[PDB]
């Protein structure tokens, strides 16, 4: 999946 991350944003 893409998601952006716990903290961080890298969108797959």
């Amino acid at each position: 999946y893409c998601k952006f991350e716990x903290a961080t944003f890298x969108s797959c």
